[PDB]
């Protein structure tokens, strides 16, 4: 696939199904993430691969987090069922470290860019996915499940799988200095 | 170039020179930027294209900002000459709005992703680019120059142009849930 094409036509897919990326195709996605912009080369991030059985555990953690958050049954139910919307979910956590001419937000930024890079790496390989977050990224139980320290932050839950689904116009968003 | 290849070998290039991407080449870069992930499609960004004489005013602003921040001689210097390190610069501002369903940081990361996408679009076309920031992204006069409101944020100064000069291992970064 052409790189420029990938970027200009990039799209997120929410309707995902098996097969999910695996073997080298999955490692290629993880490798793309490692190439995200990174101020001072701090590699401020960690990836969690959630497939098959993992989804069950991930389900339980999210439901627990919702309960603890004081969410109503409707919310708790949506949380418990969240993981089963894709065959694979990659959680991205920004692993930050005290300033280094690099404020915390920039380190979190790099981790974020990693999520997009991986989403694109899935597309480049015949797969697809969508970057999701939600209030549960701030849940203590959820954070603990992904080893979040005080300065760490869950930047996204990347849902991936085989998708089953006019030229962009940037003029309204551009100004010539 | 090959998509996967660009994602797995994405590199930033400092030390850039004339000519800068123009016409469809430049539009293709702005088009990629507006295809970044966007929670609730808020399109929380604005792209400031800086080139030619526009770089003089940018220089004046940065310089004024450094002096105001109390930076030393050498820092104020690098600040004033900064804009001339590339023929083209695109400043990306995160234009944030209260959403309740989309916290501020999520809109900021979408803008941040636009920068990466724009840097990649440049590379996909044979050009080079580097995402820069520094303490001046917070400077009142610089922010004022790019129409930043209290909730807006300068996420990066993307240097673009023609580059010079002629597989990662994610194992330690991957946890299997
Ligand atoms: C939010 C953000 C801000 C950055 N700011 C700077 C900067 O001011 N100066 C710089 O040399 N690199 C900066 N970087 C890092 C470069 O874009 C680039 O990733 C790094 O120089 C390593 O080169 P590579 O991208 O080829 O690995 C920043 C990265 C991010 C994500
Ligand atoms: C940090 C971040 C968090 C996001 N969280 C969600 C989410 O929880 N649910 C959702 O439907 N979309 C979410 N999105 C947006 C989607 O990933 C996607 O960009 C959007 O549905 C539009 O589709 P497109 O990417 O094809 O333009 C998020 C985007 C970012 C940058």
């Amino acid at each position: 696939m052409d790189a420029l094409e990938l970027l200009i036509n990039r799209r997120s897919a929410s309707r995902l199904a098996e097969p999910a990326p695996t073997g080298e195709q999955l490692q290629n996605i993880l490798r793309a993430g490692m190439r995200a912009p990174d101020h001072k080369s701090m590699q401020p991030w960690h990836f969690f691969v959630i497939e098959g059985e993992g989804r069950e555990r991930f389900s339980a953690v999210l439901e627990q987090g919702a309960i603890a958050a004081g969410s109503d049954d409707k919310a708790i139910d949506k949380a418990r069922n969240a993981p089963f919307r894709a065959p694979l979910i990659i959680t991205v956590v920004a692993k930050c470290e005290e300033n280094h001419k690099v404020p915390r937000w920039e380190q979190e930024m790099s981790a974020g860019c990693a999520v997009m890079a991986m989403q694109m790496a899935a597309v480049a390989q015949g797969f697809g996915g969508i970057w999701r977050s939600g209030a549960l990224t701030e849940s203590p139980v959820v954070r603990e499940a992904f080893g979040c320290r005080e300065q760490d932050k869950i930047v996204g839950f990347l849902y991936l799988g085989t998708p089953q689904l006019n030229v962009p116009d940037p003029t309204p968003f551009v100004t010539y200095f």
